[PDB]
């Protein structure tokens, strides 16, 4: 006790040495960040305007477009393989790891690999986020300036790991309060006490979202519109939604576990076998971006369709499943790039289905489906990655419909609650198990 | 301690199904009772209203029963909390929060009582005080008393329904969900080790709480702002400077608070009756303030949507400022039951618009709204004093809905926060929980 009366008096005393550099790092991860979508964007440029030049010959078009995306992926699979292979997959596993000191960030080699190998795949239009690269970007960033500065302590180490971290989901979204939520909720090591200043990590996400804003302003990534509000007669739609998140979530957690294993049966462990299985993956994701964009690439484009309603029934069907295919075939593939961001695409659409049907049932509620879409935006973020209060509040500086909190955080428990009463699991966390697993057998 | 980790990753997140279920129950009570808790202040505070109508001619007469209501109910509180609950004086929060550190009793049969009631009188006399301690308080122990009735066990359960109860506490109070679930991983729970406290639980104990509230205060917000201009790159550095002003503001502002504590206790040296006699004396200033500059007694909830809108003049802006400081030090350091974190947004929001009055004239080529600043400055009193910047940004957020001034709001909290620290200052529930941990073994 007394302990703690001298521990209260203490608090909040981040050394402003720690404090100093976590602007720093910020900064550093939020120049590096938008570095990273710019360039993602410039390829799936080109690759149009190499569409472009051969706008007539059909089978030729299907062709330059396989090979601009299978040549693309192949470069990135390749430099994961040769020179960081912990540069494989999302990287919030990895960087999570890392907080535990359970893993290693060999930041002269990730810091290239994943920017450029991240540069390849998700610039070939495969189905991938820029926030498990950017995340780990951001990591091995704030690792990297604590080693070149030469911080020493735990503290030190913990913290400038995570700020790094949240600065590059604040980077990659817009989205500086779920960065910060992002390493509260999950990424900071769940099961013991460490000395992270929470105010360190802030200054952080500040610098990296400030960086963002100098090079991306009076433009957001997604636009909705003001949607609707949600009657209290209503919200219990909100809790069926999230039970249905709630069983999926664990489902398509084993497949992207399973398709893992079976993806590493083709290659066998072979960098040779694999970046050319990878380069035909990425080479599908090219290809199936010219005859049905909507089943291949980041998935942002069709969030705003969906949620106006502006998709059939079908569609959707069709969208989500083709989703469910493509994500799994990049994810587990081992290509460098996240789950997290395609996620939010399925949950979307997963919700408007939802809401078409609601819209229906009951013409006395006075629907609009694009209110389920927006509780569902987050909803597989919640079910298979189990972190809902982050997922919420991202979609929510995502789409701004605050009036929808009520229905989102509904949704959100919905899929948590189910998904652990279904025995699903963390999925980052069932990641770095898997890889902590191999690592001592 | 590879293998432990592997272990534990893969059982992560498996919530007792019965803390679950129980969070939702603590959730509802908590729910019902805020709302209670605040029809009840509302009704007094209107009551009070309906007799000075009763005699609306005779001046002096009518300035005095102003005086008495507010100080009978005054004394009526600061009287209940003496005689059956001390640990009811004050906020609460540090309370609940000495309660997690399993250092203080949460004695449920005595408080649930005391607060409600002698919050309902010293709030409902319109003194300056915030119901987000009481309803922390209050939900805390509604958590303690389910925990104690189900005869639950273990750890987990102890500090997560005491934490679902807190949390469940200040949603209600504002109608802000992520702001109290927030403000539990923040700010609440125990800040020096580790816990095993359900954020799945608090959730669904927050929900039902923002329910609760919906059923009975539906279309109604406790701040309307409407949508404000939003914030050019170029003007950034402007609310850094005023994160700068509230963080050397902050500690300062608590200094006061703690000192008045002091002060006031010379009033009395503890004595139940010349403190009761002080409570209603001090009620009765603020109720007489009511009804002759209304803008420096209550709660303040009114005057934010006035402040930000600029319908202040500089001269009132600083009027009420000082005034309001002075008597939030009276209410809150005197000890009544009743928090200070509510009048807290009040005084930013007035610091705030100041700030943007004189940032409107100075720089025309930004084209700037006085009201932006004041809703900067809102959560900023809570980053500069209380140390909880990332619940008073997310808080605000949740009662104004003017998203695209994150970022300057993130900014000056930051700002306030850290000059909070450098210029040597605490965080003020921590402070007070130290100051009553501390007094428990010098006597």
């Amino acid at each position: 006790r007394r302990q703690l009366i001298r521990q209260l008096l203490e608090r909040d005393k981040t050394p402003l040495a720690i404090l100093f550099m976590a602007a720093v790092v910020g900064t550093l991860v939020g120049l590096a960040a938008v570095a990273f979508d710019k360039g993602v964007a410039w390829l799936q440029n080109q690759r149009m305007g190499a569409l472009v030049h051969t706008a007539d010959n059909y089978p030729l078009l299907l062709t330059v477009a396989f090979l601009c995306s299978a040549v693309l992926a192949m470069f990135g699979y390749f430099l994961v393989r040769k020179y960081a292979p912990e540069a494989g997959g999302s990287g919030i596993p990895e960087i999570e790891g890392a907080l535990e000191d359970q893993r290693p960030v060999r930041w002269w080699r990730v810091l290239p690999v994943k920017f450029f190998g991240g540069l390849g795949t998700l610039g070939g239009g495969m189905v991938l986020g820029r926030a498990g690269p950017t995340v780990q970007i951001g990591g091995n960033i704030g690792r990297m300036v604590l080693d070149i500065f030469r911080l020493k302590g735990d503290e030190a180490r913990h913290t400038l790991l995570a700020t790094g971290a949240a600065a590059g989901l604040a980077a990659a979204f817009n989205a500086p309060l779920a960065g910060i939520l992002f390493i509260i909720e999950e990424m900071r090591p769940q099961f013991r006490y460490t000395l992270i200043s929470i105010k360190a990590v802030f200054i952080g996400v500040i610098m990296s979202t400030i960086m963002y804003r100098i090079f991306n302003h009076e433009v957001a990534l997604i636009d909705v519109g003001k949607l609707s509000d949600a009657p209290l007669n209503t919200l219990w739609l909100y809790l069926i939604l999230g039970i249905i998140f709630g069983i999926f979530g664990p489902i398509f957690n084993k497949w992207v576990l399973g398709m893992q294993d079976l993806l590493h049966r083709v290659h066998g462990g072979n960098i040779t076998k694999w970046v050319l299985m990878g380069g035909a993956i990425g080479g599908l994701c090219g290809l199936l971006g010219f005859v049905a964009p909507a089943t291949s690439g980041g998935g942002f484009n069709l969030i705003p369709i969906a949620t106006a309603g502006n998709f059939s029934m079908g569609m959707l069907v069709f969208i989500f499943v083709a989703r469910v295919i493509t994500t799994l075939l990049c994810f587990s593939s081992g290509a460098p790039g996240g789950i997290f961001a395609p996620m939010l695409a399925l949950g979307t659409v997963l919700g408007t289905a939802f809401g078409m049907v609601a819209v229906e049932l009951f013409p006395q509620y006075h629907l609009e489906a694009g209110t389920f879409a927006i509780a569902g935006m987050g909803a597989l973020l919640a079910a298979s990655i189990r972190a809902p209060l982050t997922g919420i509040i991202l979609v929510l500086e995502m789409t701004d419909n605050y009036q929808l909190i009520l229905p989102m955080i509904i949704t959100g428990l919905g899929a948590t609650l189910l998904a652990q009463f279904t025995g699903g699991k963390p999925l980052y966390s069932a990641i770095l198990a898997r890889t902590l697993a191999k690592q001592e057998a």
